[PDB]
Formats: structure tokens, C-alpha cells, sequence
């Protein structure tokens, strides 16, 4: 369905998961112990990859990208995503679709680098303030935590994130990341700073999402200047896991139109 | 790119314009003078009619439609939807969708005639409260009034309006439907009426909207329990009219799900 690959992204060997030709569009993952590429996108690929590149990018600290000793800042991460996507091979302009820490960072590169983004997709996205015990068990509680009611557990995608949350690089770079955000008060950006975001976007989300109000989205619609919003009903916080059809789809047709 | 039909909706003569094959979606323009389904779906129809079978109604009282010297209540359009629907060749259920007063009729039919119903998208749709001197250029002042200030106004399509709206006939029951509404502080539903919308249900709405404020979507959000938003930038009252390929492939979108 899509093959891994490696590239030095600045200095940052980074991991990403590429399929289909075509436009190219960058998946970014949500935050989360053991939270990748793989697990945030598996459904998502294949329908994206039917019309354009799809590369899915495993970002700093997290997944199989390095993890070097290092402040992990959303300054860091943003411009890690730089990096790769100049390390990468593009012709031009990429698109960029973020789940909520993937999203912020999306953003961040939309507003620092924008010459380098042609659209910008905000799902269940960290920015706005508007307002784990590692066990097998706790990621179960957190995933049926986060998605919608009628969301199925599937053993084989929790053991999967697990592993990746108890690998000891992951998880103490995790740990590094989340010690950060939470010196901060969270991990989130001044209204003005979204309001700099001059690319068409598209702001997805769960009517449902307990981490991020959907309120959240409405405030989002104001502050983007060029956005569309695209909310989902009996949806978490997670849309392109809880219905992946659903939401790429969504996907394709915004892009489809830029 | 279709072809215009007449068929006795329970004793209403009624026009509608039909192309493409497959599940039966029915479109139903706004209000105003001159409004009917031409106008408000010439560019729209070629897109949906590429997958399904597209019927744009006139509704009683505008267009070619009939008008008989009866009482233009919102009741009465809702019976007029509904015996067009068993009037037409129909193997099950139809999808619906409107524009503000045609959004209201097919909420209405959505609610008394559900069994009818797969779908409905309410496009800047007319039901909720939240909160022309008939001249060609009182139209042209209309169309840029009602619509985003990116929108160029073609002379052709003001025509065509400005014919159907100065029509005796259509003038006289254009005059009734706007007395109805008058007479009751306009056209809406209680909340209470809206939260019945069981079917899956798509809220499009034009961000820049001056009838129709976008915290309207917001609120059809809330009372809808199957309902997804899509909120578009740089958009009027008219979203089907002045983005009709983003209107007619988030439409396409939503169906392909449903």
C-alpha cells in the first residue's frame, strides 16, 4: 500500500511512509505516546494516493525519526518539517494535512515558510487555546477516550501504537516533548499567529472532540482568512481514524479545487 | 446538458429540469422574484448529473410551476415537494437539496415525509430566526447584494432572472408567498421543528452570508444529530451560483458517503 523511507532531513534522519504520484501532500500525525505515521494514516493513504504523492512524515522525536538530545520545542518541530520538505524531492508547492500536534506544526509552517505550502488541512488541530500510564490497558482507555462512541478498538492497531510507546528512545523523547508543552501551559499559538495563515485551508472536525472543542474550529474559520470548514458528526478527535472514507474524501475534493 | 419535464404533482402541474442516471437527487432553488431551477443550477447540474440523476423542481409558485389562486403557506410548499416526489418515477428514496426557501421546503419534507428521504443539504438554508422594485438593475443591485464581492455578475443570467420575475403570473404569486411570510415575521421553524431532521444532512454555508449569518450553520449544527458543516470562504447567500464547482463536488462528496 506504500513503502518506508529515510532521508536526512537537516540533519534530523527522518522516517515517512510514500505512495501514489502526482501533487505532492505531507500527512502530518497527532501527538500521543507511540503516535506515527503508520498508525494515524493506514486507511488514509490509499484512497489519497489513487490522485496524488502521498508521503506521510513521522515528525521530530517521534516514530522512527531521530531523536537526538535535544529541547523539543514546536519551534524545533516546525522547523524540522522545513527541513524535510526541502530535503525532499519537489518539483514545488506541497500540501500539508496535520492532526492535532501535526496540525499545529503544519501551521507553524504555513505562516514561517509559506512559499514552500500550496494548502493547509487543520484536523482536530493543537494551536488554539479556546477556553498515559504506559500499559496495554491505558492505551485502550486513551484511544476509546478520544474517538467517538461508536469507534471499534482493533487490537491490532492498539498493540502497534503500544509497541511504539515503549520503545525507550520514543518514550523518553516523548516524555521531552510533552515536559516542554507543559512548561508553556500547553501547546498553542496567539490568535494573530493563526491569523497570518494566507493559504487555502480546510478545518476538519469531530462535532464529538473532547481534546479540542469544536468550538475551536468556528474560532479557526475566523482567524483563516482563505479557510473552509468541514465538521463531522458522532466524530472524536481523531477523523481520519474514526471514519478514514469520510474524511479523505473531504480531502480530495478540497484539494482537488486548489 | 438537461432537459425540461412537466409532470402533476397532485393536482400542481409542476416543471423540473433532468439529466444523468442513477440514485435520484432533487435540487430546489431559493426565493426571490424570477428565482427557479435554471437559474439557480445551470452549472451544478452538468457536475452531479456525471453520477447521479439530477431533477431540479420548480417549486409551487415559481418558474414554470403551476399557480393556482391558493394560500402560499410554507405547508403547502412542503405538500407540493412531497406529491412531486410520488408524482416522479422514484424506485426508493431521494436525496434533497436546497437553497434557502427550497432548503426550508425539503427540512420540512425531511421531517413529515422522512421515509422518502436518504439525504438532504441545506445550502444557506431558510428555518431558523437566529437572532425589490422589480427593475432590471433593482436585480443587478440583488444578485451583488446577496452574493460575495468576488462574484461577477453576467447580464445573461440577470436577464434570464429579471424575465421570470417580471412574468404577470409569477409576479402574482411571488407577491402571495412574500405576503405569507410577512404575515408571520418570516419563514422559519422552532428549533424544536429542526431538531426532528433525523436523515443524514450536509449544512453549506457562505461565510460572508448577510441573510443567512454563518452562526446560523453553527446552530443547525447543534439541532441536527446526523448533520456535517461545510463552510465556505468568500461565499454569499448563494453558494451554488457563485462556487458551483466547490458547491457541486462537496455535494458529490457528502452523497458518495451516503
Amino acid at each position: 500500500a506504500y513503502v518506508e523511507r529515510f532521508v536526512n532531513a537537516g540533519g534530523v534522519e527522518t522516517r515517512y511512509l510514500e505512495a501514489g504520484k502526482g501533487q505532492p501532500v505531507i500527512l502530518i500525525h497527532g501527538g500521543g505516546a507511540g503516535a506515527e505515521s503508520e498508525g494515524n494514516w493506514r486507511n488514509v493513504i490509499p484512497i489519497l494516493a489513487r490522485h496524488y504523492r502521498v508521503i506521510a512524515m513521522d515528525m521530530l522525536g517521534f516514530g522512527k525519526t531521530a531523536k537526538p538530545d535535544i529541547e523539543y520545542t514546536q519551534d524545533r518541530r516546525i522547523r524540522h518539517l522545513h527541513d524535510f520538505i526541502k530535503a525532499m524531492n519537489f518539483d514545488g508547492k506541497v500540501s500539508i494535512v496535520g492532526n492535532s500536534m501535526g496540525g499545529a506544526t503544519g501551521l507553524g509552517v504555513s505562516v514561517l515558510h509559506s512559499e514552500l505550502v500550496n494548502a493547509l488541512v487543520l484536523m482536530g488541530s493543537a494551536g488554539l487555546v479556546v477556553e498515559y500510564d504506559f500499559t496495554r490497558e491505558g492505551m485502550v482507555h486513551l484511544v476509546k477516550a478520544l474517538t467517538n462512541d461508536g469507534f471499534k478498538i482493533d487490537d491490532a492497531m492498539i498493540n502497534s501504537r503500544y509497541t511504539y510507546a515503549t520503545d525507550e528512545a520514543t518514550r523518553k523523547a516523548y516524555v521531552a516533548t510533552m515536559q516542554w508543552i507543559r512548561e508553556q501551559g500547553g501547546l498553542f499559538y496567539d490568535p494573530e499567529f493563526i491569523r497570518k495563515v494566507q493559504v487555502p485551508t480546510l478545518v476538519v472536525q469531530g462535532k464529538d472532540d473532547k481534546v479540542v472543542p469544536v468550538e475551536t474550529a468556528y474560532k479557526f474559520l475566523d482567524l483563516i482568512d482563505d479557510s473552509w470548514g468541514y465538521i463531522i458528526p458522532h466524530c472524536g478527535h481523531w477523523a481520519m481514524i474514526e471514519h478514514p472514507e469520510d474524511f479523505a474524501n473531504a480531502t480530495l475534493s478540497f484539494l482537488s479545487l486548489r
